[PDB]
């Protein structure tokens, strides 16, 4: 439907960083994908074809991405390992007489459209203006690809040297947890390994355009990332008020304001005080949960997303990671303007069914065992 | 070329337990499955077909066994793991339009046979009579399947009741071994919480053409059912006897390393004899053996280092079958004497890339010397 240049991935990572609830991957290793995108030796193009779901019918898609500790991803220059990992996918779908013609974002984030772009200009393929949540999840059976039955493997893992290596998993019969979610326990480890470095290109949940519409039923995530994100480079919302009036407007989205505008306390979670009112994000990756000291019931819950938004001049939006900073341990930046927590009601495939039901362990986990309340 | 009935896996899982060097799996979780070997519901026949190297062409081979938590494994009774693994093998090599006829251990030891043999009754395959090593390992570089660089992946680990992991590995050159890098990579899988700390396993798929290549150290499980029967016929019951049985019988010539002494309570085990002391190092198995009043050790691998106690009953123990309950070892191990005896390696276990493979190991337990053959 319509294509990326070098210059779109700015705002798209913005945008996506904004969509991720505080997770999806750091700008910072974002940027530095981004900085190398040129037509080249590298990249033979320099334009990212992105289709819509309904287009996605000329062959077979697969979901593409990094995986494993930030630290080791904020190094990388090159999206070897994805590549690499895309390319182990397309051979096996040649061997099986069909054409891999597509990639696409696990998640929404920073990461997630970068990387999935990157790819798709170096093999030639084409993106889906869509992603597994149309937020960042801690755990791929939050993931609409899980909940519509995707077979998870031939899972691919790769390093950026030229090491590949390929996971397959089958359940026994239910007398038993997600078969994503153990997928996921043991592609983690591996990524441990010397060979890996902790971290390492995915590839997974491989479909025919059959799969497609099913496993993607929240949409048109890609495209909305970058118009925020334009809005927002181009200095269009530089408060709070401003981020739900677009949103609104703009986007159609009716986000809630939690707590603030207020300042970031020094610090898995991130407090504001907004004099006598705190209020404290618990994080994995993900922001999951918003607290007020003062009530009982938390101010909002995953799946509805929960973003900051840094007043003033300069990055509004952040993840949990990019917060991090030399200051007091937060960014120089942020250490200084009021900081807002917004929660965004989640989309519809997510609100119910077992992916709901996903969201609810995870959170059980993290102490919260009541019921899901949409801010809407 | 032949074949082996029920009554047939206690001698050769004794006489694998001595060619084990201290490990190759317990006698006790050997004996759990070998128990339950009889035609019925689970197997459909009582024979297990065994053939020669050169003689196992009417089909692939692939390695199948047991892989994890001593404590874990020697709770099953039945090689679920490992027939599940070998059945995923069959079928990829079947939907590639190749047939698999054929299972082989990955080294001597009182599980290993025990494990291919049942796997292979259970699918109609035929047991390969040979070992990557000719003794137990405590890691996969360490046998000939490696050395010979037969691609180790795909491997398949499966679960006791349906779980059946695949794993594939493709590296780039100029980093370790890929046996190496696969191995660390197979083990974590297995203590997810769907495997339970253990495994069944099949790796090292091979045409007839790679396995000659790859199984230089050949009729290790006749050799092993040969001592076992000899040991349960009472034929030798000191060390002196074994050591001749072994040259009469098995042209080997091995040496005594010390003893016959008596064991000690208390990864190492000791030996004293009147005013001297034995202290034989082991992971799984026995890798190094010493003297107290020596500068150097009494053996080392890859030689082998194997217990033999006399008297009547149990001769022959891996460092797992010595752990019991009278002072921290079996009941019937204190009463009696146990000498210590060194077996030289085989010849492809002393030389090349294998032979560094050992001093590595050896190394990370201290020993920074040079491989002395015993022999």
């Amino acid at each position: 439907a319509f294509e990326l240049s070098p210059s779109d991935l700015e705002p798209l990572l913005q945008g996506a960083c904004f969509f991720g609830s505080g997770g999806g991957g750091t700008m910072i290793s974002a940027r530095h994908l981004a900085a190398n995108f040129r037509k080249g030796d590298y990249y033979p193009t320099d334009k990212v074809r992105v289709v819509d779901v309904d287009e996605a019918t000329d062959g077979d898609c697969v979901m593409v991405a990094y995986m494993g500790a930030p630290d080791a991803i904020n190094q990388v220059q090159w999206p070897n390992g994805p590549v690499e990992a895309a390319l182990a996918a397309r051979q096996r779908l040649e061997s099986q007489g069909r054409k891999l013609a597509y990639v696409v974002a696990p998640e929404s984030g920073a990461l997630g459209f970068v990387v999935a772009s990157l790819v798709a200009a170096k093999l030639g393929l084409a993106v889906v203006d869509a992603d597994g949540a149309g937020r960042a999840v801690p755990s791929l059976p939050m993931l609409t690809y899980a909940a519509a039955g995707v077979p998870p493997t031939p899972a691919f893992l790769a390093g950026e040297s030229g090491l590949c290596v390929e996971l397959g998993v089958r359940m026994p019969p239910p007398d038993r947890e997600d078969i994503s979610t153990v997928v996921e326990q043991m592609l983690r480890p591996i990524l441990t390994n010397p060979q890996f470095g902790q971290f390492g290109g995915l590839a997974m949940w491989m479909m025919s355009p059959a799969q497609l519409g099913g496993a993607l039923p929240v949409r048109g995530t890609l495209s909305r990332a970058l118009k925020l994100g334009r809005a927002l480079q181009d200095g269009k919302v530089k408060t709070a008020e401003a981020m739900l009036d677009f949103l609104r407007r703009e986007l159609d989205i009716k986000g809630k304001l939690l707590f603030g505008p207020a300042t970031l306390a020094s610090p898995g979670k991130v407090v504001l005080e907004d004099g006598e009112r705190r209020c404290t994000v618990l994080y994995q990756n993900e922001s999951l949960l918003a607290w007020d000291s003062a009530l009982s019931h938390p101010l909002a819950t995953a799946p509805d997303a929960i973003s900051y938004f840094v007043e003033g001049e300069g990055q509004h939006v952040f993840s949990n990671g990019d917060l991090s900073g030399n200051d007091h341990g937060l960014d120089p930046s942020v250490r200084g303007r009021k900081a807002a927590v917004i929660a965004l009601p989640a989309a519809a495939p997510l609100s119910e069914g077992l992916i709901l039901q996903s969201f609810a362990d995870e959170l059980a986990q993290l102490g919260y065992l009541g019921p899901y309340a949409p801010v809407d």
